[PDB]
């Protein structure tokens, strides 16, 4: 943390977050989502981190280069090391990536070597070749060397992600699933695991091994498992929490807006609300029942009147601000509501649904106040404008995401972040056979588009083809995009060191400090 001058610290510099759920795991190589993230980047520290207002910065290495975009190799720092004290080497790395790259591991983001290009990650996901063959290796101790199989310029800015962070393999082979419990746990960043009652809290202890240490000025902080925004917020205006989870209220927003303002933290956010459709289910295998469902859902609505929280409605999956984003607004966007809705109808009625045999199918979302009442606004606005029947279904984070992934669904709300500011950690999550995608949508054309981009060495044909795979998207209704999120939660006036700077919101606790109140 970088405290200014002047700043008079609080004597117990301790810190509570929500995390909007229990998470999934705390193995880096076992997670997908923004509450798993929120922990890893306080445990788990790869080759780069976000600085404080999210650009990609020196982390375990220390400098790097590259030769032609294809080959990148990493400085690692002499000190950098583990939280039982052994230094942190390149091997760890190549460990560690391997792991990721292998199929055994069965990681959500096994793909991310695919999207970094990294040399044959294909035939290793394949089982075609072993993970040791990955394009990685440790030229020393100090040294980590990356080989992709195509130029990538935007490669460094991959490696602040969990995915791409170590690994400590004496821990993991020793104790197996259990590796990340407290007493078998090693870590590399700036915390260390104190605790973790599962469904009560994860409670992170400075590590005094890091490299960094001496900057780090919280020296405990707790993330708890809150799903509901109404008790996250509550808890936070009795005392106990700091800092909220960035889910607010419907209930309590404007409100709050109005009381506090200072302590409501609104930013821009790289991310996209949607309903993502099983598209290898019938009858959602059909485009006209997809596309009915896109364009009766009311976006003015759901935005302006039922969340009014500043989100901007939504015609893409890549959000337009994404650095490189340059798309093209579909002309549906524009069209009236009415002239949305009697296309919908006219598609459906085309598919077979009538008033005696309707469409009725399932819409799940994960255990939240907020996610409830937009699925219940969903719901209203399908039956009124469409003719369509729901059935909500709601399920723990955990769980709901392995349903996805499981392809046991029929829609189910979903939000997607960057992981890096490029449109691609978006668009490759919709390629056939990327292991983030849980549309499951297999498209020949819209993997051509994307394979297209780093095969010309210009920014301008890549945003042009960014834009098309997102027409290709589009004209195949993959999705049903909602809105592009703000990013809103309550951070404590003594909080300090949270810019909202970041539109990828990478926070890390090292960065932050308790002001004197």
């Amino acid at each position: 943390a970088d405290v200014p001058a002047g700043v008079q610290l609080a004597d117990k510099q301790t810190l509570v977050r929500n995390n909007g759920s229990e998470v999934q795991s705390l193995d880096p190589h076992k997670i997908e989502g923004v509450p798993e993230s929120n922990v890893s980047r306080d445990l788990f520290e790869g080759l780069l981190i976000s600085d404080v207002e999210g650009h990609p910065s020196p982390g375990v290495a220390e400098k790097w280069e590259n030769k032609d975009f294809k080959v990148w190799t990493f400085h690692l720092r002499e000190n950098a090391k583990w939280s039982d004290g052994t230094p942190v080497t390149a091997h760890d790395f190549v460990y560690s990536w391997q792991r990721l790259a292998d199929p055994n591991t069965a990681s959500p983001y096994a793909s991310y070597l695919q999207y970094g290009h990294i040399a044959n990650i294909d035939d290793i996901i394949a089982g075609k070749k072993p993970a040791t063959d990955l394009g990685v290796k440790a030229l020393d101790d100090h040294t980590f060397e990356v080989t992709l199989s195509e130029p990538v310029p935007y490669f460094y800015k991959l490696l602040v992600h969990p995915s791409v962070s170590p690994v400590p393999k004496s821990a993991v082979e020793k104790f197996g699933d259990k590796w990340t419990q407290p007493a078998n746990i090693v870590t590399n960043g700036a915390y260390k695991l104190k605790n973790w009652v599962v469904n009560e809290r994860i409670v992170l202890e400075r590590n005094p091994q890091y490299w960094d240490n001496a900057k780090t000025v919280i020296n405990q902080v707790t993330y708890l498992p809150i799903s509901s925004e109404v008790t996250d917020v509550n808890r936070y205006r009795s005392g106990e929490i700091d800092m909220t989870y960035n889910n607010m209220p419907i209930e309590l927003f404007q409100k709050l807006k109005k009381e506090i303002p200072n302590e409501v933290r609104v930013d821009p956010y790289l991310c996209t609300y949607y309903y993502e459709i099983n598209n290898q289910k019938a009858p959602f295998n059909d485009v006209r029942v997809r596309t009915a469902l896109k364009l009766a859902l009311d976006r003015d609505i759901i935005v302006n009147k039922v969340k009014n929280q500043g989100d901007l409605p939504a015609y893409s999956y890549t959000p337009p601000y994404t650095d490189g984003a340059k798309l093209v607004e579909p002309e549906w966007f524009k069209w009236s509501q009415q002239k949305r809705n009697e296309e919908a109808k006219k598609l459906l009625a085309e598919a077979g649904f009538t008033a005696d045999k309707p469409l009725t199918f399932d819409l799940l979302y994960n255990t939240s106040d907020l996610h409830k009442k937009l699925a219940i606004a969903v719901a209203s606005i399908w039956k009124k404008n469409l003719g369509v029947n729901v059935n909500l279904e709601n399920q723990e984070w955990k769980t709901f995401l392995d349903t996805r992934h499981q392809g046991t669904f029929d829609v189910a709300r979903a939000g997607w972040c960057a992981d890096y500011n490029e449109p691609t950690s978006f668009l490759n999550t919709m390629l056939s056979d990327s292991s983030n995608n849980t549309a499951h949508y297999k498209s020949p054309a819209f993997d051509k588009l994307i394979a297209d981009t780093l095969k010309v060495a210009d920014d301008t044909q890549r945003s042009e083809l960014y834009a098309k795979a997102e027409q290709q998207l589009d004209k195949d209704s993959a999705i049903v995009p909602v809105y592009y999120y703000v990013n809103a939660r309550l951070v404590k006036p003594w909080v300090g060191g949270y810019t909202g700077k970041d539109p990828l919101d990478n926070i890390y606790v090292k960065n932050l400090y308790i002001i004197k109140h």
